[PDB]
């Protein structure tokens, strides 16, 4: 079996994977810059407004979630040549260089991030007006 098809076949597939990590991989970069950096707010209007962002989040954590099991749903077809063949991969992705850990750890940290967040928040628009 020629190495090159095995490659070919599920490059088609790296392809897909590439395509819809990095989106993701931006989308998990923004959300985890923004829940990183410590908000600041003046008025009661920003208070909720800043909630607003947790609102949306909320409603798209759910999504992205499936996102990135849809993720290693491209993985699976593209990984499994790998693991019952000995092939010569190029290290983790020839488009994306993002591991399945990498996008799954990087999901858990965006979660962790958000009770921080979500509790800060309710706290400084609670000793609001």
């Amino acid at each position: 079996g020629s190495t090159e098809k095995q490659l070919e076949a599920i490059d088609q597939l790296h392809l897909e994977y590439a395509k819809r990590a990095a989106p993701f991989n931006n989308w998990m970069e923004s959300a985890m810059e923004d829940l990183q950096d410590m908000f600041i707010v003046h008025t009661i209007e920003e208070i909720e407004g800043l909630i607003s962002a947790h609102d949306q989040f909320k409603s798209t954590l759910p999504d992205a979630d499936r996102e990135r099991e849809a993720i290693l749903a491209i993985h699976k077809e593209a990984q499994r040549i790998a693991e019952s063949n000995h092939i010569k991969l190029s290290g983790s992705n020839p488009y994306t260089t993002v591991t399945p850990q990498i996008i799954n750890s990087k999901w858990e940290k965006v979660q962790q991030l958000v009770p921080k967040r979500d509790h800060a928040l309710l706290e400084e628009q609670s000793k609001q007006q």
